């Protein structure tokens, strides 16, 4: 069929041909006129019924002869004098003019479609994601009038109370209903013009115009509404998605239509709202204006089951004010005063001219209405009473269905109306089964419903409670609700293998990704044998800490706005910030690594950035309150995440803002003295103390009550407890700043010596300034060596690519190697006894350390970076070496250009050579830096150092020159001083913040460094070596000070959260928002108060005179 | 006192102590005619 | 995917058609240049044949250019293939390479002495100068990067805007 | 005239990309030493006798679709910017 639509659904058409009308008003041989103007209960003409057989029995008058009994036929029954047929219409109706040319939809189906036959289309066929509410509108079929205010009022709600939720609302379609007012509101209040509230309006086949348009398949119906007045078929209303054209064979004519409208709202009420919640879909019913009809079917809704509620409107008119008039009075129902039913009878005379013989079951009709005085919200537009409409709808529903406060609340976790929870079901007195609330928690987690979340925590849910092992294994296990995809590819790779089909992850398996995200040493609760013994043995099935272990979750899930919820409250805030730092920018890694689903991977990077700021600002918040105690919370052991520390793990995501902070960079300087106080000594007094050590002795060092936020080591602190001399000579050595200055006074002598190598003549063997030499590469290689071994890991694979990944560590390696090439060739190797420096295997190593000393004065800027206004332009050496390539590749472009044709042109018999390959190149070089090679130019000149290179052509170079000089001085040069001036301000805020970041990993270098330096560092190598064949810096808090430092960093998180709130609540674009709302809503109650007041006056003046 | 960002932070503190004498004062109103239409009727 | 949809896929894609230009340009640049450096007998060597039949395909390569430039006005199609800067230079590159070629191959040969024959000598010189539009073809290539190519923009766009403080 | 020009070489840059681009969606496959053979058996083989978007029926419908979406979202946020 290649349309699944008219395979299934099939359209009526009157099949037989049945008179209505029998007397010739004209022509009395009545077989003409019968032609032309008498119509069956087909509502279509007798002729209009081509239906081909039918066609033909267009015969003398029509099928059934004259006579027959006259009386006889009258009937048309729609089973088999109407028959079903493949739909000839399904397409998009195109509206064309009046809004962008909005789409809508139909079919033309039959009402014989059953029930569960009308659901299975809607969803599959037109893509209509299931609802969450429906707003069926029951209300007036003949056009009615409304008041400015409720207008736009109710055009408030049924864009609030439905966008919110899906909202399939139910209408007639056509303009005249109450579809025609509703789509004067999907305009006013026109939403952010995306899927809207998709109207599910159903139409008749019946009062329709245009109906010959809809007859097409797949055809873009090129519908038009006219306003013409004569018209009487009902034009579709404009502001209407889908459509259910709804086919009972005839036209004109009511009926069918509302057959379908119950068995939609019947089928949509036995589906269910998502996978987890277990209720159906509810349905609502709302009435604008009715009439006589709706207040019967009105009713009916109160009275069978399940108890559809009803949200009849008092202020649209005819039926619904009078439906709302008497819920002003008859209280209870069955108390009815018996002198206000002639007064009511009487409003119901007026309104519908109304008759009194018909005034009882009428009347009657609106007593079972009001015995059901409890589901019936009779919405008093003029007050505030029970809110805009919007949340009568909303509140209608959950007051009145004979449900639980969690059924309640069940369903507005789903419409995710939390203003519905806050003030109808978390109300007052209510019964609230602890167990039920704990499973609402469950499911606003698995979706994403945050403000239910903070809702329930601020009800009563503490997670220490609700938190135990198999609810948790259900929380990465949902695919109900938002899921990350990685999830289930990093499981997969850690596994080293493939899940089985169904498999439930474990919590084992979260764990052998945490420590696979976090890295390196990180052991997390989950792999542990205390975890996993109580795990695969299932208050123990709780968690210590729980926010702790969602917090790991909304950030493998991508749960963000959980994730800034759940990491704001709990504690270690700052902990947090920077594990879920490392989590996403650890799973940003793996999405660009492997690409089996979309990219993922800078969402996440912002994600991260996202948490890895507010830990900096909350650390300049501690900052700015107590600089002491901010720099213990950057080195105080967790013990929740893996007995890290804050500052160990923004250096392992990179977090530069915070390594480079001034609080990261106050304690980097008081590690960096150690027990010295060099803020009372001077730099002078180091090195001085460090050739005379008895003037160790004479410094000013600091007290173990000013050393309390520096974490010290094991037995530093040892000493601490338990000045006197031997803690003299301890305190210094093993001080950082002691450990630097007594390494470069051996390499600043190492450099001294080696210079003094390279320079001096080099004899067959090497010399006392040559052997201390090779003493400290070797001894510094070691220290190498060791600084892999004891680099905090156990991957050799990963300690190994970790130490070749700094820039020196490689050019060491590069420099280490060489020497002992150097020294190989050097030592190891021939002396020609009658002249050094034949040997070619000596002169080789000899001009390794020639060049290799190139690599040790670079050292020196390792070095000479430890100062804060050097390191800057250290940094910068390196980011414009690298942004500059390609301006000078231009340049040897330029220089090239140049080279051949003044090699060509001046040269002219050159056989092939190596020559040919540097002055090419030579020259044209050297002309960059002030050289001209002036007496080379023109070299037919007199003045020549070259007459006898001239010869034919060789007037040309001056030329190529003058350009060439012109290209590289005055475009290229100045384009590289161009590019120096522009990329200053940029690499010189950056190299500061490279250089800080390099600071730590230098810094905390040395507190692991051993204490004496590369020649003789071997002693602390030798002795920390065979004393190891016999058998890191923490900050030690003593038990209360453990207590006030978390006192300290819960007060400073409390003002974080407390100045964001000021800065922006307390701002200016914030207070021009704010002045504009009210505003907003002061000249509303403006402007109507003050009508009130001239309608008094007016009175007033009236009442006395 | 007469510069802009200070006047924006009046303007604000203002339409707030307003707005609180606005709907007040403004209730009351609604609450005299729906009693004057009733005292003579 | 196939096998002769591999070779198919690969070779008729852009990124390939220009690595596989740039290294046939980058070893006629490193022929062209071997043979400018290098002496020049009578008949050209082996590396300079194969620098005449880049350019001789080249050149067909930029007729093609034309006559298949997605119009119908030969009088408009030949107005935009020489608007751009180096369909210009290719052409006075390859007329003056043929002129050299002209005057290097169509000439005599003084054989006590090459480099008398002024128009041996002339034709020489022409490659050693028709050289030079052929390394600023490079930045044609090497403008492909989105570091490099802004500023080989950068140096037309300056000595343009620079010729008047040059003037004085 | 450095910032000048580097925010116009830029985009003077990435205009003559597409010049570049799509004259190799049209070069041939052979580099100009031995291209000839892709004119030869272009040429010979024309003496015998672009790069378009193919979408299948639906795939246009849901580019359409797509359109219309983000053209309704352009004329609503700048009313809502504004
Ligand atoms: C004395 C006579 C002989 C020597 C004189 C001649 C010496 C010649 C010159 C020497 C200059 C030496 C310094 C530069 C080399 C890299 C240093 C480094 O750590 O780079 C990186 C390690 O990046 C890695 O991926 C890990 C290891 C890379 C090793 C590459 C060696 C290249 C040099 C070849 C061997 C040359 C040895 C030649 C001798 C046989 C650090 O990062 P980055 O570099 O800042 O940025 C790159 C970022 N990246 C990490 C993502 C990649
Ligand atoms: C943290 C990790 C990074 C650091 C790496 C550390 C490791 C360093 C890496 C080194 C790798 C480089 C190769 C080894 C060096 C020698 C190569 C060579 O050419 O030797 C030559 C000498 O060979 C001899 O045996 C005689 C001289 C003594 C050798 C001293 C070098 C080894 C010292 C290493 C101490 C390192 C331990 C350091 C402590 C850890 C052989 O050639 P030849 O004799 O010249 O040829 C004769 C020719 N003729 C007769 C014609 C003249
Ligand atoms: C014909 C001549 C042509 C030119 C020849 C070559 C000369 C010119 C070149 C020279 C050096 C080339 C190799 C090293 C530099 C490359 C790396 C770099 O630029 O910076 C990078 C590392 O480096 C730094 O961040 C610090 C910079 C170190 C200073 C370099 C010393 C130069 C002095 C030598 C004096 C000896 C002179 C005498 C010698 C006899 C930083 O760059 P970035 O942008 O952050 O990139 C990302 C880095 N990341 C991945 C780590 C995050
Ligand atoms: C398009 C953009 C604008 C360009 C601007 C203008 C471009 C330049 C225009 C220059 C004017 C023309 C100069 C040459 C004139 C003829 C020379 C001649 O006959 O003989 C000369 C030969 O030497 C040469 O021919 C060498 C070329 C001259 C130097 C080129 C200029 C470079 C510097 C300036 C560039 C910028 C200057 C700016 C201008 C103010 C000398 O006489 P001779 O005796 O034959 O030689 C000695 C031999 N003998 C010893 C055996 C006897
Ligand atoms: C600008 C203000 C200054 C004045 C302007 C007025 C200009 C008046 C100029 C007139 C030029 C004609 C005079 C020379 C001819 C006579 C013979 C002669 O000397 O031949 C020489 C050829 O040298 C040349 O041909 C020189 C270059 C010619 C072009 C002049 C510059 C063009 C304008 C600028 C733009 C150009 C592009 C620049 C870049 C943009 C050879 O002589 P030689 O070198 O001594 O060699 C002798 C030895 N040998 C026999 C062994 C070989
Ligand atoms: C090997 C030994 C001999 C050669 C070595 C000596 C070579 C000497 C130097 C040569 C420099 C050659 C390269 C630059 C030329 C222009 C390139 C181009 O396409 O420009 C433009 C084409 O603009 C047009 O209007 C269409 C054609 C203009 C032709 C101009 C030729 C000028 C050189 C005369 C012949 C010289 C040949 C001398 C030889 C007899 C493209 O635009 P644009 O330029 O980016 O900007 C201008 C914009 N415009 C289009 C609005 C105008
Ligand atoms: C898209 C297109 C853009 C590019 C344009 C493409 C077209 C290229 C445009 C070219 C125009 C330039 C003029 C033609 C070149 C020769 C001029 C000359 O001086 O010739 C000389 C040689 O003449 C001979 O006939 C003998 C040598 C063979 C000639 C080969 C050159 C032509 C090849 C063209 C192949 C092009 C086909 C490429 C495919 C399209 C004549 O002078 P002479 O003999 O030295 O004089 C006597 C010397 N004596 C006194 C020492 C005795
Ligand atoms: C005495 C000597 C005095 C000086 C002599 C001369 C030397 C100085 C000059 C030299 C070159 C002069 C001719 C070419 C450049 C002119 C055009 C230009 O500037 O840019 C224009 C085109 O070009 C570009 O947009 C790209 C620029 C390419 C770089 C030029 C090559 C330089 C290298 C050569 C190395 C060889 C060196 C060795 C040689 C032996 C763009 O300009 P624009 O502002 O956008 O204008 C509008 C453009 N529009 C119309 C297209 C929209
Ligand atoms: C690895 C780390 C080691 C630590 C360093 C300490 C251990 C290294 C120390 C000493 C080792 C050498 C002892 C052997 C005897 C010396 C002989 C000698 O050369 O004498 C010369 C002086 O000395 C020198 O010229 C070289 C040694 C001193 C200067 C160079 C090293 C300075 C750095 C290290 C110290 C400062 C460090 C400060 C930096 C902050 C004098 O003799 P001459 O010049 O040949 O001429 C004599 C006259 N005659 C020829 C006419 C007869
Ligand atoms: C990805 C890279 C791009 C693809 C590549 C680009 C495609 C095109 C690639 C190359 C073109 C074809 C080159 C080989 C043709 C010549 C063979 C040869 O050497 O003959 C010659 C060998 O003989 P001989 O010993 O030199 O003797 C002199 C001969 N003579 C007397 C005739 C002078
Ligand atoms: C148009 C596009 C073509 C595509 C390219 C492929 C075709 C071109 C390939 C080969 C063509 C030549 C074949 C003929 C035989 C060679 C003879 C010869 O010169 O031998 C020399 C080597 O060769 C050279 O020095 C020149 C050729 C190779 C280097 C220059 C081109 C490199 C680019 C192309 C390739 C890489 C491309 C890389 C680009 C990214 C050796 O001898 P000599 O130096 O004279 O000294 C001898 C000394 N003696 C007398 C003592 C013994
Ligand atoms: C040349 C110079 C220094 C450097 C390099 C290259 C490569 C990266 C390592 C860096 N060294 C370094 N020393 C420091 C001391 C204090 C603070 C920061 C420091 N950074
Ligand atoms: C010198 C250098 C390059 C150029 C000129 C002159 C003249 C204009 C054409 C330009 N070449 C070019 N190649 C490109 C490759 C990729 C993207 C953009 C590109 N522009
Ligand atoms: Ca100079």
């Amino acid at each position: 069929q290649k349309s699944w639509i008219e395979s299934t659904l099939t359209k009526r058409e009157c099949v037989y041909i049945i008179p209505s009308s029998k007397d010739p008003h004209r022509c009395l041989p009545g077989c003409q006129i019968c032609q032309q103007l008498v119509r069956c209960f087909c509502g279509r003409l007798v002729k209009q019924h081509a239906c081909f057989t039918a066609s033909l029995a267009m015969k003398y008058s029509d099928v059934k002869l004259g006579e027959h009994f006259n009386q006889a036929i009258e009937e048309w029954s729609v089973e088999k004098h109407t028959e079903q047929s493949p739909t000839d219409a399904y397409g998009v109706i195109n509206f064309q003019g009046g809004s962008h040319s909005y789409r809508a939809k139909y079919v033309r189906l039959s009402y014989d479609t059953k029930p569960e036959i009308i659901l299975q289309l809607l969803l599959k066929e037109w893509q209509m994601e299931l609802p969450k509410l429906v707003i069926s509108v029951h209300g007036g079929m003949q056009k009615f009038e409304l008041h400015p205010r409720i207008k736009q009022l109710l055009g408030k709600g049924l864009i609030k109370a439905a966008v919110t939720t899906g909202a399939w609302i139910l209408t007639g379609g056509v303009n005249t209903g109450v579809a025609k007012h509703v789509g004067d509101a999907l305009k006013e209040h026109a939403s952010r013009s995306s899927r809207k509230i998709c109207t599910i309006g159903i139409a008749p086949w019946g009062v329709i115009e245009n109906r010959n348009d809809l007859v097409g398949r797949d055809v873009v119906a090129p519908y038009q509404t006219l306003l013409n007045p004569l018209s009487k078929l009902n034009v579709l209303n404009n502001l209407h998605s889908h459509f259910i054209l709804v086919d009972d064979g005839t036209v004109g004519k009511y009926g069918a239509e509302v057959r379908l409208r119950r068995e939609l709202e019947k089928t949509i009420n036995q589906q269910r709202i998502h996978a987890r919640i277990g209720q159906g879909v509810p349905v609502v019913a709302l009435i604008f204006e009715g009439g006589p009809n709706v207040i019967l079917t009105v009713l009916e809704y109160l009275q069978e089951s399940p108890p559809v509620p009803v949200v009849v409107c008092e202020g649209t008119g005819r039926a619904a004010d009078l439906l709302a008039y008497i819920h002003k009075q008859t209280e209870e129902g069955g108390n009815l005063p018996d002198a206000a039913e002639p007064d009511i009878i009487s409003t119901i005379k007026k309104t519908f001219n109304f008759g009194q013989s018909e005034a009882v079951h009428l009347f009657q009709t609106m007593m079972e209405c009001m015995k059901k005085k409890e589901l019936i919200t009779v919405f008093h537009i003029g007050s505030e009473d029970h809110q805009d409409i919007d949340v009568a709808i909303l509140t209608a529903l959950l007051k009145g269905t004979n449900a639980s406060a969690f059924d309640q609340l069940i369903l507005t976790l789903a419409w995710d109306r939390v203003d519905i929870a806050k003030n109808h079901v978390f109300v007052y007195g209510q019964q609230w089964l602890v167990g039920s609330l704990e499973q609402a928690m469950l499911d606003a987690l698995v979706m994403d419903r945050v403000s239910f979340v903070k809702l329930l925590i601020e009800n009563g849910v503490s997670m220490h409670k609700f938190l135990t092992i198999p609810r948790l294994e259900e929380l990465y296990n949902t695919k109900q609700g938002p899921t990350n995809p990685m999830l289930f590819h990093l499981i997969r790779d850690v596994k080293q293998g493939n899940l089985p089909p169904g498999y439930k992850i474990t919590l084992i398996d979260i764990g052998l990704v945490i420590e696979y995200l976090m890295g390196g040493t990180y052991r997390c609760t989950y792999t542990r044998k205390r975890f996993r013994l109580i795990y695969n043995s299932l208050e123990t099935k709780r968690f210590p800490y729980p926010l702790n272990e969602l917090l790991i979750w909304a950030c493998l899930m991508k749960r963000q706005v959980m994730a800034r919820f759940l990491w704001q409250h709990g504690e270690e805030s700052m902990a947090k910030a920077l594990v879920a730092c490392k989590i996403y920018r650890s799973m940003a890694y793996e999405a660009k690594q492997s690409d089996l689903v979309d990219d993922t991977s800078e969402e996440l990077k912002q994600y991260s950035n996202d948490f890895g700021q507010l830990a900096v600002e909350l650390l300049e918040q501690s900052f700015r309150q107590d600089e002491t105690m901010a720099m213990k919370l950057l080195t105080y052991e967790l013990k929740n995440w893996s007995n890290s520390t804050c500052l160990k793990l923004a250096v392992s995501s990179r977090l530069r803002p915070f390594v480079a902070h001034t609080c990261t960079q106050m304690l980097l300087s008081d590690m960096w003295m150690g027990r010295l106080n060099m803020r009372k000594n001077s730099w002078y007094k180091v090195i001085l103390s460090i050739l005379v050590p008895p003037a160790i002795l004479m410094l000013e060092y600091k007290t173990k009550a000013e050393m309390s936020h520096i974490p010290q080591s094991q037995d530093a602190h040892q000493m601490t407890m338990e000045l006197p001399i031997t803690r003299k000579f301890y305190a210094f050595y093993h001080a950082p700043i002691v450990k630097f200055w007594f390494n470069t006074l051996a390499y600043l002598g190492f450099l001294m010596l080696y210079t003094f190598v390279v320079l001096v003549k080099m004899e067959q063997l090497p010399s006392v300034q040559e052997w201390i030499v090779i003493a400290y590469i070797f001894t510094y290689a070691i220290e190498k060596v060791r600084e892999v071994f004891m680099s905090e890991a156990g991957k050799i694979s990963q300690k190994i690519k970790v130490w070749f990944s700094d820039y020196f560590n490689v050019s060491d390696t590069i420099a280490i190697i060489s020497f002992f090439v150097g020294f190989g060739l050097r030592f190891g190797a021939k002396w020609n006894y009658i002249n050094a420096y034949d040997n070619h295997v000596f002169v080789a190593g000899r001009l390794i350390y020639c060049l290799n000393i190139i690599f040790w004065y670079v050292r020196l800027l390792d070095f000479l970076a430890v100062n804060q206004q050097a390191g800057p332009y250290v940094m910068m050496i390196g980011k414009m070496v690298a942004n500059m390539f390609y301006i000078v590749v231009i340049m040897a472009l330029v220089l090239l250009s140049f080279g051949v044709p003044r090699k060509a042109i001046l040269y002219p018999h050159e056989e092939p050579s190596w020559s040919l390959a540097k002055d090419i190149v030579f020259h044209p070089y050297w002309m960059i830096f002030g050289e001209v090679y002036a007496y080379e130019i023109d070299v037919c000149a007199n003045d020549s150092t070259l007459p006898t290179i001239c010869g034919p052509g060789t007037w040309l170079t001056p030329f190529l020159q003058a350009v060439y000089l012109f290209v590289q001085y005055i475009i290229m040069v100045n384009l590289l001083i161009a590019f120096f001036n522009q990329v200053y301000l940029q690499v010189k805020a950056i190299s500061n913040i490279v250089w800080k970041y390099q600071r730590y990993h230098f810094i905390m270098a040395y507190h692991e460094k051993p204490v004496l330096p590369p020649p003789l560092i071997i002693l602390s190598h030798i002795v920390s070596l065979f004393c190891c064949v016999c058998k890191g810096p923490k900050l030690f808090l003593t038990e209360e000070d453990q207590k006030k430092l978390h006192d300290f960093e819960e007060q400073c998180v409390e003002m974080y959260f407390d100045e964001k709130d000021d800065k922006f609540n307390s701002g200016s674009e914030e207070r021009i928002r704010v002045t504009f709302e009210r505003v907003e809503q002061m000249s509303i109650q403006i402007k109507e108060v003050g009508d009130r007041v001239n309608y008094i006056k007016r009175s007033l003046q009236s009442l006395d005179s």
